């Protein structure tokens, strides 16, 4: 296994220092530390003995200043919805939670620029801006728990990426506390600014190994006047791909989401969350969302799209909704697959970028390679972006299944020149599989960046660079 | 201001470069004149060596030699940069991407383009448009600028409102570092969270951290319908309401919103002989839309125009969908920078400001500088909060400089604005970044420069403070 690096340990004097620095924000009770020590999948557990909950950036600066002088390792944590073990300690790293850094600083109702603390919950930010007729540029099934700071640190993708793009584009600025407690102010709430190096980009997707994000400035799209959702059954993956092509050709700029899921996903969502399918049983399903300025025009585009899709046999059955309640009901069938999977058993999880034409091949392969040893194998996700969520469920973890899955899935993916972690990131789980997607010189430059910014390595050790 | 202690090019260095890039060592003094002068013709280097590599390996071997020999290197693209970043100050070797102009691949379904850094933007637009795709950026310099230069400066431009930043649209980069090390970040995937997004360091790094040799970029689909409305507005308040209504009524099809003042129109007419298509107005707005259903777009433009004329926001307007008339209208905006440089000496500021007060500095400068300036103009990417502010005089005046600076930079800082929205920093603005960046940021920038290029051979005297 992995060996604990020679960091110091938390003393009573350290506890008293933290009580001085964040009054009422020091949690030491072992039973209270249980939950923050366990990851979302419940397959990794740390042994942290202290949780710190600052309210302000200055408090984070002072905490890290102390940890730097004392050589104490720190595990930043947001919503703890991460999928790659990055969010919980390996040994006894201090858990630094942003839960109480949850204030909105400002919102400009013309530019649509939001500035808020890192621990603001995504769904809550959505409620805040939507009250003002804007939306967040990203959305994901974790919205109820994930923090904007976590989203920036992981460079989260999600359900509207196809329309609004990367956080590398929509984040306008960051305030970041470095490992020695230096406050880096890159919080330029401006749409455009070419005044030197774009330092904030370094912290988007860096997963807390280069600094702790404390404040975010983000560009919020305007709220669409008209939202439509279509939910369609396709008789094969080829028809899914042609449905995508036709969808881009006929809906065009109003397209805001394209998601697929297979028959097994639908069966599991029905079985564990009791959500009935609104279309005839099909081997594949597709959820399409549109967002636009003119209801009538979007309706015409969608109507012609559906007529043509059903006409050429790409879709066997379909349903449409504009009512907010029904739209949300349709979205639940896609959003809650991940929950249903973790209720089905032990989950082997893979998050892959592949050539869209070959996105589902691995699922067929694994269904054949694995026998009755897999309880289920599923594929679903952000097909428009080339992103497959591959999952295998079983009654319990097994070394034999792991040996069948790995390195086979990663070698297949490298064979397709794909990404072994499209959006979820690296963290603890994937730190040793980056060679399938990144050349050695890049990994070395990443290590040099880490050495520059955190020479003591107190921020999220054992992640998210190779050993 | 003062030359750093770099080596000098010897005869043996020339023979080495001839070995590395045979045919690509230009030493003719008359041939070196043009690459030593920046686009504005206000900076002039004294470089005696231009190298024109063809491949990434040639670049790698050149920089390896320059690192061992401590020779300064000035990367150069199309030489359309505006901040003196693209030409030597003293005797840096000019490394041109002019011959690195091949397309390597283009996926006709995903729209992913892989090309060498020296491909000219216009030529790439032609290439991908023949295949029903477009570049995610466009600028008035399209005819000369290289994709490598666009990435190195993080160019914004005329369709930024729709497709956004190169920070979002660039998918991969091959970069050659100061010691010759080839950094491969040339992925062609839309989504890849396998470590740090290293390529981001080089977008906007202006050749001080590495030389971009290959670009992978996501091309948007080519629109079925492009419309342009060129409108005359009777004041800036009405410009702002035209913008607000435009967003409410056009929405997702909007691909451009540019503005210009009256003096700009007069200067393009006077110096470029381009006639106005609408009545004389104090302000002009160019709106472009791009969509997949030409009839829906046309209906949206109709309702928008009818309401804008009806509510008095616009006085006179012309619309165009024919490609020729679209290009005619676009020329009135695209060529303002050229018309300005033909009016005399140009004091050029490129600011990000709150949109609601984007033009206030123009009126302030017109009152502050009475008859001592020839013209003060404001135009540019209003949708993105970016004002191009220019003052022309028949000749440069130290008086007029003292009136403009630091005043303009102080006003911008008072608005928490950017003193270089688009064009970057280069040589001209290296010592005015404090108006937009705090000292800790600039310090970290210097630490990254020191990590990636400890000898400082890549683009000295730029683009960090002295
Ligand atoms: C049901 C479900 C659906 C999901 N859907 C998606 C999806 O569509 N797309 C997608 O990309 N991901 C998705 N995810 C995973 C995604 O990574 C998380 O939902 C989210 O991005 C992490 O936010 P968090 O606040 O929970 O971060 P955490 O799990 O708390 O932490 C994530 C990582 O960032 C670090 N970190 C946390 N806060 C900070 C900070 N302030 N500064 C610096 N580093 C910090 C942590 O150390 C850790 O390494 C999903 C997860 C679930 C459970
Ligand atoms: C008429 C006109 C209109 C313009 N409009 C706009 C506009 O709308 N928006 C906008 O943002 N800019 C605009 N610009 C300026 C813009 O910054 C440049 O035109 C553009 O970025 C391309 O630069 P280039 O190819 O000429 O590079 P160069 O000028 O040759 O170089 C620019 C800088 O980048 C460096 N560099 C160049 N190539 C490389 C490389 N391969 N690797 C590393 N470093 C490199 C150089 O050292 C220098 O510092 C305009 C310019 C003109 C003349
Ligand atoms: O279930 C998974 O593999 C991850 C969840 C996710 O990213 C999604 O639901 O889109
Ligand atoms: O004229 C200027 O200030 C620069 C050119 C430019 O970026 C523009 O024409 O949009
Ligand atoms: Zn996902
Ligand atoms: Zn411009």
């Amino acid at each position: 296994p992995v060996r604990r690096l020679p960091f110091s340990t938390v003393s009573k004097q350290d506890l008293a220092a933290f009580e001085r620095i964040v009054p009422g924000g020091v949690v030491t009770d072992p039973e209270a530390l249980q939950a923050p020590n366990v990851d979302w999948l419940r397959t990794l557990r740390g042994c942290s003995k202290v949780l710190l909950r600052p309210r302000t950036s200055e408090e984070v600066s002072h905490i890290l200043r102390h940890c730097h002088e004392r050589n104490l390792a720190v595990n930043p944590q947001g919503g703890n919805t991460g999928m790659v073990g990055g969010s919980v300690p390996v040994f006894d790293e201090i858990i630094l939670s942003t839960a109480r850094m949850n204030r909105v600083l400002s919102f400009h109702s013309v530019s649509g620029i939001l500035v808020c603390q890192a621990g603001c919950v995504l769904e809550e930010l959505s409620r805040y801006v939507e009250e003002r007729d804007f939306i967040m540029p990203l959305d994901l099934g974790a919205k109820g728990s994930c923090h904007i700071g976590g989203n920036v640190a992981t460079n989260a993708g999600g359900l509207r990426f196809l329309r609004y793009g990367s956080l590398h584009g929509t984040v306008l600025g960051l305030e970041v506390v470095l490992a020695d407690g230096t406050v880096l102010d890159c919080l330029t709430s401006l749409r455009k600014d070419n005044t030197g190096y774009d330092l904030k980009q370094l912290f988007i997707g860096s997963e807390g190994t280069l600094g702790i994000i404390t404040t975010v400035s983000i560009l919020c799209p305007p709220k669409p006047r008209a939202v439509n959702v279509a939910f369609l059954g396709c008789p094969g993956f080829a028809e899914v791909l042609q449905t995508f092509s036709t969808c881009k050709g006929m809906l065009g700029e109003i397209l805001s989401a394209f998601e697929f899921m297979d028959a097994v996903c639908m069966q599991l969502v029905g079985r564990h969350l009791h959500l009935a399918s609104p279309v005839q049983e099909s081997p594949f399903y597709v959820l399409i969302e549109t967002s636009g300025s003119n209801a009538g025009h979007d309706a015409e585009k969608l109507g012609h799209f559906l007529e043509h899709a059903l006409g050429s046999g790409l879709v066997t059955d379909g349903t449409m909704a504009t009512d907010q309640r029904k739209v949300k009901m349709l979205w639940a069938l896609r959003e809650r697959i991940t929950e249903a999977l973790s209720r089905d058993g032990y989950v082997y999880k893979y998050d892959l970028s592949l050539p869209v034409e070959r996105l589902y091949d691995i699922v067929t392969d694994l269904r054949a390679r694995l026998g009755p040893h897999a309880k289920h194998v599923v594929g679903y996700g952000h097909l428009g972006d080339g992103n497959l969520h591959l999952n295998v469920t079983a009654e319990a973890f097994s070394p034999s299944l792991l040996a069948a899955l790995e390195p086979h899935v990663y070698e297949w993916t490298a064979g397709q020149q794909g990404s072994v972690s499209a959006e979820h990131g690296v963290g603890f789980r994937k730190r040793d599989v980056l060679g399938y997607s990144k050349p050695p010189g890049a990994l070395q430059l990443m290590q040099q960046l880490k050495a520059l910014l955190d020479p003591k390595g107190i921020l999220n050790p054992y992640k998210t660079l190779p050993s």
